[PDB]
């Protein structure tokens, strides 16, 4: 729905109003102090400001890892609460794959290492699964792109692990491993696994393949035995048997060329603003 007029024109330069994408209906602006490009999501003051929004905002604000799309600040308008966050201006990872046809094994590993670091961090903060848009990770503006995961944002069924389709109870972290595997596969192969590429809207078939873990790396795609093995260890239907993030962190494919590395807004101010934004002019 339509966005309120520009505000805070003394810290922010308005870059563009965008009405669709991963950041949805949002507002691109520039911080005049940092030179940083940020995105702003808007929620109408009033009832819409509820305990889920409260919990998402708090949780978002808590996350400080360079591969997570980070929370900047919350701002009050007379009609909306403004939530300012980092903007990934590099587009979707998927678009880069398509442009390249497929990635080399080394470029895939470069991104996959960032993916797993970000996911490992989220998991230790108890942010699993539904809190992460792992099916549509993004890239920053950098010439050498950094991976960016929207957590708490405000596709292909391939990303859905078999247990998520069949079982009543499941561990979300383990389902995340499956999803990472799918992202790895697509980077290497240039197409999703399980999904029939000439029939991508055939969800029945896709699901059948997911359940039976039926995938096949094309003959012309050549990957190391290490890489092939890691994939076979992620694409395991029984979640109890699936390789875990820690085990992935210790896998030899993952360790190759691994970079050793892998003053906000006060909680008082944020809670006070969320509170005030419950009253709806």
């Amino acid at each position: 729905m339509d966005l309120p007029i520009m505000h805070d024109s003394d810290r922010y330069e308005l870059v563009k109003d965008i009405g669709s994408g991963n950041f949805g209906v949002a507002r691109l602006m520039r911080d005049k102090q940092s030179n940083e490009l940020v995105a702003v999501k808007y929620i109408e003051r009033g009832e819409k400001i509820d305990e889920n929004v409260k919990r998402e905002i708090i949780n978002h604000r808590s996350l400080r890892h360079p591969n997570i799309v980070r929370f900047k600040e919350v701002i009050l308008t007379p009609t909306h609460l403004a939530i300012v966050m980092e903007y990934a201006s590099g587009g979707e990872l998927f678009e880069r794959i398509c442009n390249a046809g497929r990635f080399s094994e080394d470029e895939a590993r470069f991104f996959f290492q960032q993916l797993i670091s970000g996911v490992s961090y989220c998991h230790a903060m108890q942010v699993c699964h539904r809190d992460l848009k792992l099916e549509n990770t993004l890239l920053d503006g950098s010439p050498a792109p950094r991976l960016k995961i929207c957590a708490f944002g405000y596709g292909t069924p391939a990303y859905i692990a078999p247990e998520v389709l069949l079982k009543k109870e499941y561990d979300g972290k383990v389902a995340d491993v499956w999803s990472c595997g799918v992202t790895l596969y697509v980077m290497l192969v240039g197409a999703y696994p399980f999904e029939d590429p000439e029939e991508p809207k055939n969800f029945r078939k896709t699901i059948h393949r997911i359940l039976n873990v039926q995938y096949a790396i094309p003959d012309y795609v050549h990957i190391s035995p290490e890489c092939r093995h890691l994939i076979s260890r992620i694409f395991v239907a029984d979640p109890a048997k699936r390789i875990s993030i820690p085990e992935i962190r210790n896998h030899e494919w993952f360790l190759k060329n691994l970079p050793a590395d892998l003053p906000g807004q006060s909680i008082e101010e944020i809670m006070q603003i969320i509170a005030e934004a419950t009253v709806p002019p």
